[PDB]
């Protein structure tokens, strides 16, 4: 299958494993901006869903699929591949929807639903939006959509923004100091203190942070998920040219996501900006191994390159480079493995 | 080979992969009590080392190793199936101990030894203990051990002991008690509450507590390493008997663990237990899905049983009851996934 | 039969007035200083409306009440109980020579014959959440006696509710609950019987006090006129609610607290037992959710409580109460007669 | 019926709704001496229940017919009267033991058993082991009993012994004393003080005590169930000599009970004496209306008769008298209200 081609094994067990437990979904499901975002974008268009043919690509415990029930669909085809799928048939039929929600356990890549559907919901958003490759699964299911079909959310918006932490920066390098000692119990670790430093910055860093240490207005990368292949999505080339509001040192580059659901009656957005009340997905922030100076009206230009891997994840190749300098400044990232920072 | 047959692949590619990671043998060499003791059983038995052939079994960065050297050995195969190897040649170079030091990369049951060994060091315990299945890689290694020759440690003690916290056990069904729910956003949970439950307590708690929630002296269970092999630990029962010192609710079971360097010229006690200062091992507790009431001179019986799966870790049954009543609690937990409190 | 014997069950008006037959619940009663001294300064300062007046004193205990009409100059009062305690109050009449002013009258006040109509009627025929006891009854059906214009003391009644938050209370009733979950209580399987227990000790409405900083939103009022009702508006009590919430969190369940007045020529004197005024003997009553629900600041909650009045003197309550904005919903029944007293 | 016609209609509707709650049940339950040890009398003695027929007397949630099930019965009946027997019949289907424990709704004196059983089990003990009058249901049921049959409890033992305690016996003056003052809220209630004092004397007291407080060693009054009739617990008199172990005022009687489960194997008692761990029975004391002086060596004598009342309970007549000196005391107390005065 299509899933298993683009998955390793290991990665593939370990990801199911961990959206099988009810304490990883309740986790989503008590993310009241997520949840309660979604369950608004549904009912306050029930136009597109009153006596329709749903899909719920991932459902977890069938949550959105009882949205779009209570939003008047026909018929929701509930598809889940963890074991989280037989707790999601309990929920059906304890909630007496058994001749509305059908739960079919399996990927979306490798399931067979009996007929096409009027729209597509899905929560297949990870970190950096990318994250879990699980946007090509929501695509993928498209093989199943109506002409003229609809898809929620529609279209994700990722932003990206230089930003400035001395300490933030600073502090990989008070961690990778450890090694630096020449007699850790007579041992002289000196010698790893490079390999430290390398891999404390190649992970992308989970948490928040003030809107303040901002530099420049952010670049957007969208995906129109209407109009997208997954084969968009195993290399993203996102340029930018960055104009700087503020004077320092450019330490790295910040990432957030928007998602929109397009209906007939409204469009509900859900963003996970600094901006906005913190969601489970937090921001991201990749930094960059030397730091760059930049006075306010620079230009700070480059590319940040995302190559999807078997893990799940995707590579991250970050360039940047201050025009009226040539100062640069390059990372590469492992967004598999970033570091929870957040307190 | 043996590891694999034991181990699904999905679980050792995770597990070497979490064990590459330089920040995490921070971690490990940060503790202390741990390293000091470490050095110390090797160091103040420096006559079972020098110019002896060692063998270092999970060698990670390779301190054990450093140890080893520092006590006179001629030879130390440093055997680590992670990446983390490849840090390990790097200090032996940089500590300029390339003749002494051979770094093996690979699992202990699939690599090649050049020749025997006269003594096994390595740190193969676990959260209570038997967590990651190691010791069976410590005891399988013992083919390369010499007919007398000795291991540190040389034995494992797993202490378990009834133990009373209603803020833990409440803390654990309150998270449980959201699928309890009749209308979370309009949708009825209440039907998964008993799956719910079961989840979350078949999580080991890992963290530190004060002795004086203990309700009774520990119950002693003991593996000697040098005579155990790898096949005794596939299942493991420990059946207790406890004098109750206390009355009150018995939540469930605490766990730690004590290893012992036996060498020739003095033991030395690597203790984990909560009496003792806190390692990077914590301790381990295993709460009752309903807890047991019992009174002061009562007894607490039963046993638990440790069963070895495919994801290096153990299922947990224990069942105990208080034999004065016949108040009687099962329970099943996932050793595989504990709960990190600390 | 009269309309009390019909409505009430014997062996609930045999332990009733047996219950007030009793010197330490009129010395309980009376030691309620907020109480007492609110009732004398509303009829002292507005001796004008006793004056030379005929007054019915309604289920008069001791006949405290009567002995304030009596000290705001009342030319004849007719103090009406039908427990014992009847007889106490004549001996205080004559002990303190009042027997020209004040004439006991034993008997229920739906049974009784008086002589002559009267200028006003007195009575204190408040209950735990205004209604317990089903005295308002008695209190309107003694309005025969009333002259045209005559008046009321307590003129009005106001019920007041509103959400709450208390985990404390909450995980307080529910441990008591989780007996009957016990798998192997001395070797007996229980836990069939825990929804029952539930249910039974979540029946009980919980009377003490509490800090107001609980409530999450303003209280709903209503109103009663005594001027105006009739027995049977008690019969079948709708208070449908709509509540803004001021603070995020859980809702236990709904506060309830009422206030009367007495409206006098001179002054309108209020007793309240809000939980921001004094403490009275009444404190304050709260009716909790088997499951609370969570609610944000700006939501709505809405819903109905309804009171229907059993042959025990009391109601039989249902709280239906809903988040609009998730449709999160919580349904409940309680059984005001047996409360559970936490003070 | 045997029940009905020693029964106000209103006293037993108040009887079985009390015991129709789970929470009283587990407040019994929860009891661990008084459980704990019927479990451990009953299964010491699993000879005496090993394959033979039980009959349980109020069996309330059954706890103790499945402590005959634990002991081998072969077939338990058990008999309740409260709406407490269907919880009763949820548990035994819950446990599995439908075979072997039969719920009979109904009182136990209008029930028909099918056979004759080898041993009756109960629980039927209230305040100084009398109140509530169950033990004549318990003794009503020996119709049903083999002649070579047994009684679980087989014995019980009242033990009455007099007390001095200073500030119980001033207690009752000082809350009475409200009443004394010529002026509350411009109203004399001193003529209601000695009505007062007359009130609180008439109720015992429930609660614990120091044994220090007991001045002479306990007289004993035995009933054997397997010798009893119902009569016999019809008129109590309980004559009393105390040899007076210390010198001091004796304010009144203390009141507590033993029961013996005297089986083939051994002998379990269960006791309540204030020598002994609290349970719910606590203790009973009964005042004297003047305290009597004895020397150490003196002997104070007399008579405790309680008198059967309908109300399910007894009317408590107290004399005793100082032989030594002839100073003489007595009360009339009404155990069906008594002063529940445990903190
Ligand atoms: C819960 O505590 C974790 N923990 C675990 C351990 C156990 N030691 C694991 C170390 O040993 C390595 N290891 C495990 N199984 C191995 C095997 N078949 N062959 C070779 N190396 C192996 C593994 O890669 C790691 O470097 C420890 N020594 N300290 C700890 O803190
Ligand atoms: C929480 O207790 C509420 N509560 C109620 C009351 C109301 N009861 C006062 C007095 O009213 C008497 N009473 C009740 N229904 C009556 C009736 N049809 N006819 C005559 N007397 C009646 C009853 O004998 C009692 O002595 C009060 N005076 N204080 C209170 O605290
Ligand atoms: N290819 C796939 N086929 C089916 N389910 C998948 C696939 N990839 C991910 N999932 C599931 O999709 C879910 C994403 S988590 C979202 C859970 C739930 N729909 C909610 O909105 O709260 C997880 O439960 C995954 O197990
Ligand atoms: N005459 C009677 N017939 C049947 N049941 C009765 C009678 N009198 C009292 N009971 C019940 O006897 C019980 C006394 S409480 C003892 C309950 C239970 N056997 C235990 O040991 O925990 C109550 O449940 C009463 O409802
Ligand atoms: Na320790």
């Amino acid at each position: 299958s299509v899933f298993s081609e683009r998955t390793e094994e290991s990665s593939a067990v370990q990801y199911f494993q961990f959206y099988g437990y009810l304490s990883q979904q309740q986790n989503m499901m008590q993310d009241y901006v997520r949840t309660g975002t979604y369950q608004r974008a549904i009912l306050q268009n029930h136009t597109d869903f009153k006596d329709k043919i749903v899909l719920d690509v991932g459902c977890g415990s069938g949550i959105l699929s009882f949205f779009a029930a209570q939003a008047g669909a026909r018929k929701i085809y509930a598809v889940e591949a963890s074991t989280m799928a037989q707790h999601a048939e309990v929920l059906v039929k304890s909630n007496n929807l058994t001749d509305r929600i059908v739960v079919i356990p399996g990927k979306v890549e490798e399931v067979s639903l009996p007929e096409q559907v009027d729209i597509i919901i899905s929560e297949p958003m990870g970190y950096m939006l990318f994250n879990e490759r699980m946007l090509e699964s929501y695509l993928h299911a498209k093989k199943y959509l109506k002409p003229s079909g609809n898809m929620f959310p529609t279209i994700g918006d990722v932003h990206l923004a230089p930003f400035t932490d001395e300490q933030l920066y600073m502090e990989q390098f008070t961690k990778a100091n450890f090694w630096y000692q020449p007699s850790f119990h007579g041992v002289d670790l000196s010698a790893l203190r490079g390999a430290a430093v390398d891999e404390y910055f190649r992970q992308p860093v989970v948490d928040t942070f003030d809107i303040r240490i901002l530099m420049a207005k952010s670049v957007k990368y969208t995906v129109n998920f209407l109009e997208a292949k997954e084969g968009d999505l195993h290399r993203i080339e996102i340029p930018f040219k960055f104009h700087m509001l503020h004077s320092g040192l450019v330490h790295g580059l910040a990432f957030w996501f928007d998602v929109a659901f397009i209906g007939s009656i409204m469009t509900v957005w859900l963003s996970t900006a600094p901006t906005e009340p913190l969601t489970h997905w937090y921001q991201v922030r990749c930094l960059f191994q030397s730091p760059l100076f930049a006075k306010a009206g620079d230009t700070l230009s480059g590319t940040c390159l995302l190559i999807a891997n078997k893990r799940q994840s995707y590579d991250i190749s970050i360039v940047a480079q201050v025009d009226q300098t040539g100062s640069k400044s390059s990372n590469l990232l492992d967004l598999k493995n970033p570091f929870f920072r957040y307190t």
